[PDB]
């Protein structure tokens, strides 16, 4: 038993941070077979920061202009181009330790873990969510850049995230691994905003079912709603409209606490409109929706 | 900026982590040197659990009847003994991946990074706190038992909790490296009731100063408190009293703030006497206390 926030084992992408050195502008690259990722702001200059071209910042740059460190071995820069907003060099070592791996562009509402890092040295690991409005809420200090987000499936790392700014509001965004962003945003010193968020709604009902699998009952009821009634009350909390996609991927918690979808949805409608009074749900006093339904399935396995 | 419930990474411990079966029983073990650590409960069989003499059955098991698993790789087994509530395996090969390492017992209000790993396997890492009555809010499933928590110093990793039980309560119980149990709990089957629990106090402070330093400011007033007043309403609601050593531990924080230690009590005071008329700090709706002041001073580095 027991519900926590887990992240996945990070010592496979441990083996693929170095630093990244570009002038003054020190960050986190990702060392892959023979290339280093890394986002490309890391040759603008205090100078161009709000009208940034960067064919040109790179077409003055050369090889030598980049020291990339792995540990203390200095790696050799032989090639360097861009790639949308990430920077690929390629270096002469292929990393040894380079895992079985794929770069996939995630879904807002999906879940992965971030390998914080600072001057190529991991320094913790959390969970995040991609949020509807494409931030996410991590923890990013200056020198967090290269700083990459991944699941993990068997043996294979599934890269999602490179970190590349935090918005005026606190936030967080960055692109995936091909250097496209999450979202509307650019890098540049523009303060820009994310569009309005809103609450993943599946992930709160798995979250849910997270509870019921732990002992965690007080919320619910003899009743159910329909799909219909309930996407009324939930448009109304700023909550995203349940699809008859999301019921079946609900249909594994459903069936392994003998609680039907829309009779949890019929919980959440009174959550929604009571709140708890002064009750908690798995150690929270708020609706949690940063946990998949394949999150809860992984960590609740067997109860 | 952000504020996460972070996790060492866990790539040094995951090279540690082995397969231990005796019997029908596998759990994890702990490969340091020529030497795996797992709990002594592997040994135990279906109609032993309530109270067995670990000795007696000890004395009745050979070398043979241990089954270590690293990888895809068996190792030999060629000694046994037994320290307190763990199992020392000796075997026939060092392992190579071995950290710096030392094995330190912690206090209560300490935290720690837990790596969960099923059939040696690591899934998921997550912090966790040593509660004041000796458990842990963790996430454990059958088969979890030898799984480890830990910190990391530089890159020095400080063995702390080796995982043993879940209590009816749903929290979990486990000993330090030495075998020796955190709290009054014991490897046998009895109606093992954790003792009241409390508030870490010192604990809550520090993530006060988190959420100032990160922009969350609602909950500051004027007032400061005297320490004896504090601890007279610390009482009343369940709350470690503070101490002198405390508020020098909170320093710190305090001058990055500019907040006085007695005067964020102050605000705490409050906090508990009035609840947060629906406001969130730091995304929380409830007051955290398993963040150390040095949690907090490590991820809110310069601001
Ligand atoms: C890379 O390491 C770095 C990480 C972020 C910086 C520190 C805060 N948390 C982080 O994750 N990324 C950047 O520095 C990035 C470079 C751009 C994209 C070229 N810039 C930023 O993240 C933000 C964007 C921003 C700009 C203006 C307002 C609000 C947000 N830049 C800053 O935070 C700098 C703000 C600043 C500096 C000096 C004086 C006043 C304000
Ligand atoms: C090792 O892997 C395992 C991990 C725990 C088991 C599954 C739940 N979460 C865990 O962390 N540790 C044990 O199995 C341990 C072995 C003892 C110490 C020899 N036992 C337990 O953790 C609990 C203790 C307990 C016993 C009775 C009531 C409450 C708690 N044992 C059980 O959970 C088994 C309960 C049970 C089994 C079968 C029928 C009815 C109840």
């Amino acid at each position: 038993s027991g519900f926590r926030k887990m992240a996945f084992p990070s010592g496979k992408v441990e083996g693929c941070m170095v630093q990244v050195t570009c002038g003054t502008t020190t960050l986190n690259g990702l060392w892959l077979d023979d290339v280093v990722y890394c986002p490309r702001h890391v040759i603008c200059t205090s100078e161009d920061m709000l009208n940034p071209n960067y064919e040109d910042l790179l077409i003055r740059k050369s090889n030598h202009n980049f020291l990339v460190q792995a540990g203390n071995v200095q790696l050799r820069v032989i090639g360097h181009s861009m790639q949308n907003c990430v920077l690929k060099l390629k270096v002469d070592t292929a990393n040894p330790k380079t895992p079985k791996y794929k770069f996939v562009r995630i879904q807002p509402g999906q879940t992965f873990s971030v390998l914080a890092c600072y001057n190529g040295s991991p320094s913790g690991v959390y969970q995040c969510a991609m949020r509807p409005n494409f931030t996410i809420k991590g923890s990013f200090l200056n020198g967090s850049c290269g700083s990459v987000g991944f699941n993990i499936d068997y043996d294979c790392v599934s890269f999602c995230y490179m970190h590349h700014m935090e918005l005026p509001t606190g936030v967080h965004a960055g692109t995936d691994l091909e250097g496209n962003f999450y979202g509307p945003f650019v890098d540049r010193q523009t303060a820009q905003a994310a569009g309005t968020d809103t609450t993943i709604t599946v992930n709160v009902l798995a979250w849910l079912y997270a509870a019921v699998i732990n002992g965690d009952r007080w919320f619910l009821n003899r009743f159910t709603t329909t799909l219909n009634d309930f996407n009324l009350v939930a448009m109304k909390y700023n909550y995203e409209p349940l699809t008859q996609d999301h019921v079946d991927i609900l249909g594994p918690l459903s069936a392994q606490t003998g609680i039907a979808v829309l009779d949890m949805c019929a919980s959440l409608k009174e959550l929604l409109q009571n709140g708890m009074n002064g009750r908690t749900i798995l150690g929270s006093a708020l609706l949690e929706d940063e946990f998949t339904p394949f999150d809860v399935v992984r960590q609740c396995s067997g109860v």
